[PDB]
């Protein structure tokens, strides 16, 4: 379900991706590495990536355009979390090319943990977080299954 968040909870999140959102794209390329290097399975699903070995495609362009646009997308989440209606539409806008794609709840949350383990979350900032984290994939999710319409 999506459960929204105090602005006490809105405030730890923010707090909680700062080191992040100061350094988006260097962040990005490290946690989309380490997702990619722990969960090999998933760079086949990237058709820019499939066929080469991890360590010579992550110096790419387009290895770090794909970590990038992740990490934008987290970013106008964390903007939004104050929005529910535009905190859904962001989530909304970047589940469409990832329907009907082959990608496991499995792969997503797999990404999810890569993320939250980069973070370093003491216990208050983790919990404002994964009530965050909770809506994104409760969104994306309903999205992914065709009750996209529902957010707007
Ligand atoms: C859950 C966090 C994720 C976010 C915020 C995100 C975001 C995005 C964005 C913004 C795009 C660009 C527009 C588009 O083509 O959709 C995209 C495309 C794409 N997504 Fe993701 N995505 C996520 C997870 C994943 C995962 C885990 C996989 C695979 C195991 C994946 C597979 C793809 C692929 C294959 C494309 C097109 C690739 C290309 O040729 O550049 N996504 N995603």
């Amino acid at each position: 379900a999506f459960v929204g968040l105090s602005d006490s909870e809105e405030k730890l999140v923010r707090d909680a991706w700062a080191p992040i959102h100061g350094d988006l794209q260097g962040t990005a390329n490290t946690v989309f590495y380490n997702y990619l290097k722990k969960y090999p399975s998933n760079q086949d699903k990237f058709e820019t990536l499939k066929g080469h070995p991890l360590d010579e495609v992550k110096d790419t362009a387009n290895f770090k355009l794909i970590a990038g646009r992740i990490f934008t997308i987290f970013d106008n989440c964390v903007k939004n979390v104050g929005n529910d209606k535009g905190f859904q539409k962001v989530i909304a806008d970047m589940s469409g090319p990832h329907v009907a794609r082959p990608i496991t709840h499995g792969s997503y949350n797999d990404l999810r943990g890569v993320i939250y383990d980069s973070m370093h979350l003491d216990s208050t900032h983790g919990a404002a977080w994964n009530k965050m984290m909770d809506n994104f994939f409760y969104v994306f999710y309903e999205c992914l299954d065709g009750r996209c319409s529902q957010f707007s």
